Order: structure tokens, then sequence, then C-alpha cells
């Protein structure tokens, strides 16, 4: 629907909000390999650890 990165409707698969700071993100825009929901990484790249 919408996503704070691209701000575009198209790849409207299974969007994910970051729990911490409520940024709406596509699984694509979060991580290009990611297509299914991470029931754990309820995060966005900034919040996700450098590991
Ligand atoms: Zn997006
Ligand atoms: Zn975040």
């Amino acid at each position: 629907a919408r996503c704070k990165v691209c701000r575009k409707k198209g790849e409207d698969d299974k969007l994910i909000l970051c729990d911490e700071c409520n940024k709406a993100f596509h699984l694509f825009c979060l991580r290009p390999a990611l297509y299914e929901v991470p029931d754990g990484e309820w995060q966005c790249p900034a919040c996700q650890p450098a590991t």
C-alpha cells in the first residue's frame, strides 16, 4: 500500500511496521531477499543490529 522508503503502491505483498519506531516497510525494502514475514524481526534496517 504505502512504505516510508519508496512511498509507492505496487509490490503490496505483506507489509511490516517496525515495532520500535512505527516505520511502515515492505519486506522487499527491509531486505531484498525477504519475501515472507519475520515473526521476530519486527524492525527496520536502522533498528536491526550490526550482526
Ligand atoms: Zn517500500
Ligand atoms: Zn525502526
